[PDB]
């Protein structure tokens, strides 16, 4: 009932725990430490870390928690605003936006950005086999050329054309600098970098703004917003809100979904059994010179790689909830009207009672069967109606360009790339190399 | 643009077709050889049925289409009369009834239904502890004796005393025999129609009796709310030959329609043992009084996506009629009438694969996390719109509730490792499903 806490220096009590460049990868040395649950202090901030699936599939109650904006999401919504994703669930935008926007993330919505997706996905696999020998692949940068160009072309049908570019996007710049900004104040004579954040914010507004007005007909997010109506209240999302989903998705779509594909193709090359049994069934099931759709839902055994990967390095690491009352949290630890809590979902997916001893082993096959699985213990999209709503895109261009990948290339690890995880607000495999060699199938 | 139709018989066209002892499950088997849609023509009587989403979620379309009472409504009407269930919409007496009723099934109504309900689910749960060794449970008869005691105490406060009984009820033994004989006449004899007279008799006795009995005890019951409820729209109380036809219509959805789904249930359950572990990990987790209470209820929500995928492989009230209230076209390609009937095959519905994915055919209750992720029209076991089922909220409480205690009192086995074999009357069952309960000894 005693609840474990790390650490702390004097009136800063736990916040110098925080001052490093990897908190998370901290934060899972911390669990292992104490336990299921910790006391994390700060000044003027308290929160409680879960890792356990016992006390998180309590936290997962949603008429007991609900969602609560982290200190790095209020940062977040600085230039988020009440998008989708910084936006509290009593704010009357939030299920607004979601009900306007749930048509356009479905599985059955798929089929139509699977066009757009097999247009940037090519243009992955065609630079890789225009590559020179002994010429090898920044892993993580090209998989953020894919993703960030994926969102744009589907959710505004424009073209990033990140292959075409040695420097990032101009608007990526300030998205990226605004990031280190926001996370650099978590664990922190600084107005420059205060002045800059504001600079930062308007460069973002006012780019984004102008694409609302030069639309202002055709199959993408931007289309959806700007002529559907919420069926609850009749009312259209005005542009404000509308802007911040944009910021939102291009946020979300570019490193969050990269980094999983950073991560899918280096267990693959460290686990070479896997990743011939994976190509294996690219082989057999894309044996058109372009994916189809329905191609890619029956690419089972990547979807599992995928899910493996989630597993072990969740590139969304936490997600925060508050207690919508008084309650008990495992029948030991009582929490008060408005306690927050923190899920560390690499430490929850790493809880040996629930997948066993060989928890650090890359096996996909732990995902053959989802009722397996006891509930809450894979947490990689977060939960409930505050569960990530770009999942399905996520999955489905995921799998569409791992298996185009393993259809068309060799892989081999030639530096022996020891893993390295550089940490923002996401997790990526930092110098990630590998070397592809042409499988000469034509496209 | 031309509707498919399956085989003929000359004359009868299609109607023989249904001469069989599974109507439903043959229209479900020509419903995946003719596709979304198909046309079913019998002597003097042409209808559509429909089985994807994208059809359907033009049919339900309320300012188009209205409720049809189906061939199989029409001789229920018989004894259930305008009551809710047997009325059209344009009937004073639906909107009338319809308002009125619609209080007494709400969610905030289950808090004082709800202590009734513990009431029969705590005989269930004792009549399966004392079990002998080696004995087995007759799960459709038992969910059945106690749907019917459920629906009785908390509508009339009648005790049907089911499980002191081997025999079913006098009541139910003549509505039971009048569903066989309405049902009967779909595929279709002068003594069958005198027996149906005298079966029709001894219900309207026994409920005309029941509510010339009640009047002047208040109680907290449909009966009470029947008689003291008053229209806000037209200022009247429903007059007593309607309010039989409630209870009759009440008592004949409360039986058999809800007991099919707890049996589904736990067939399904007990055939995926990865997904009953599951379900009963969330009840011994949430059921931590020798009671339920109301709230307890509300939050087995694995236990609700149990009963929410059972409802989707075997909706046990199979199908709704529709009828176009002027001239429209069905899907672009497919003209209608003012007039023109549709059928909307449920099962088929809930097994589009271009909404539910490939695996249509699993028991996965994942499926019903998050319910807006479901696309509209998709998930339709309770019918659709202002026609959709009032008893809803009162259904999935009480197979709520049942289905948590059981699973927090026993362990189960399919011992005969059951073939499924689904009777049809009106409403579908799981014929012979025996089980054996192995008690986990916790006390009420
Ligand atoms: C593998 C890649 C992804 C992962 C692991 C992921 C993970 C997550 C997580 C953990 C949350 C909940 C965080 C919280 O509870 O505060 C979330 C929410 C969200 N994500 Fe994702 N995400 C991914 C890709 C995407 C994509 C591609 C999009 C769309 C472009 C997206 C858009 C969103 C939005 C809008 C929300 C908030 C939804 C709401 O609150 O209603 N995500 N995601
Ligand atoms: C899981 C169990 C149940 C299922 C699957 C179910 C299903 C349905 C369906 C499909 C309809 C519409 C049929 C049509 O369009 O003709 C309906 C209507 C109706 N249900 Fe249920 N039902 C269930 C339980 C109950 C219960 C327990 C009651 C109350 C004792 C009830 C009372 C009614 C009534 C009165 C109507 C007609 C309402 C109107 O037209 O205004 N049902 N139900
Ligand atoms: C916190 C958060 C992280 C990633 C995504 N996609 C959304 C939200
Ligand atoms: C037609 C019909 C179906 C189900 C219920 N409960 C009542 C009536």
């Amino acid at each position: 009932k005693e609840m474990p806490q790390p650490k702390t220096f004097g009136e800063l009590k736990n916040l110098p725990l925080l001052n490093t460049d990897k908190p998370v990868q901290a934060l899972m040395k911390i669990a292992d430490e104490l336990g299921e649950i910790f006391k994390f202090e700060a000044p003027g901030r308290v929160t409680r870390y879960l890792s356990s699936q016992r006390l998180i599939k309590e936290a997962c109650d949603e008429s007991r928690f609900d969602k609560n904006l982290s200190q790095a999401l209020k940062f977040v919504r600085d230039f988020t605003g009440d998008g989708l994703a910084t936006s509290w669930t009593h704010e009357k935008n939030w299920k607004k936006a979601h009900n306007i926007l749930l048509p356009s993330f479905s599985q059955q919505a798929m089929k139509g950005y699977h066009a757009m997706m097999v247009d940037i996905a090519v243009q992955l696999v065609q630079k890789w086999e225009r590559l020179n020998a002994d010429e090898h692949i920044e892993v993580p940068e090209d998989m953020t050329r894919l993703t960030l160009d994926t969102i744009g072309l589907c959710g505004f049908n424009y073209r990033f054309n990140s292959f075409y570019r040695d420097q990032p996007h101009p608007f990526i710049t300030s998205m990226v600098r605004a990031l280190d900004e926001a996370m650099n104040k978590l664990q922190r004579a600084y107005d420059e970098n205060k002045r800059q954040f504001q600079e930062d914010i308007k460069v973002m507004n006012d780019l984004v703004d102008k694409i609302i007005a030069d639309r202002k007909q055709s199959d993408d997010l931007l289309t959806h917003m700007l002529n559907g109506k919420d069926p609850e209240t009749g009312e259209p999302l005005d542009d404000e809100n509308i802007r911040y989903q944009i910021i939102t998705f291009l946020l979300a779509g570019h490193e969050v979904t990269s980094g999983l594909l950073s991560f899918a193709l280096y267990f693959l090359v460290k686990n070479p059994h896997v990743l011939q049994k994976a190509a294996e069934e690219a082989a057999r099931v894309l044996v058109d010179p372009v994916p189809s759709y329905k191609q890619v839902k029956q690419l089972k055994y990547v979807g599992m790689v995928l899910n493996e990967a989630l597993r072990l390095w969740p590139t969304a690491p936490a997600f925060s909830l508050y207690a919508k009352e008084d309650t008990v949290l495992g029948g030991e630890y009582p929490l008060e009207k408005g306690d927050e809590l923190m899920v560390l979902i690499p430490q929850l997916h790493r809880d040996k009672t629930i997948w066993g001893d060989d928890v650090e082993e890359f096996r996909p096959e732990r995902f053959e069967n989802p009722s397996a699985i006891p509930q809450h213990a894979f947490k990689p999209f977060g939960n409930g109606q505050r569960a990530c709503i770009g999942q399905q895109f996520a999955l489905h261009e995921a799998t569409l360009v791992l298996g185009m990948m393993l259809k068309h290339f060799d892989f081999e690890d030639h530096t022996n790339y020891e893993l390295d995880i550089k940490e923002t607000l996401t997790l990526k495999p930092e110098g990630f190399v590998v070397k592809a060699k042409s499988k000469k199938i034509p496209l």
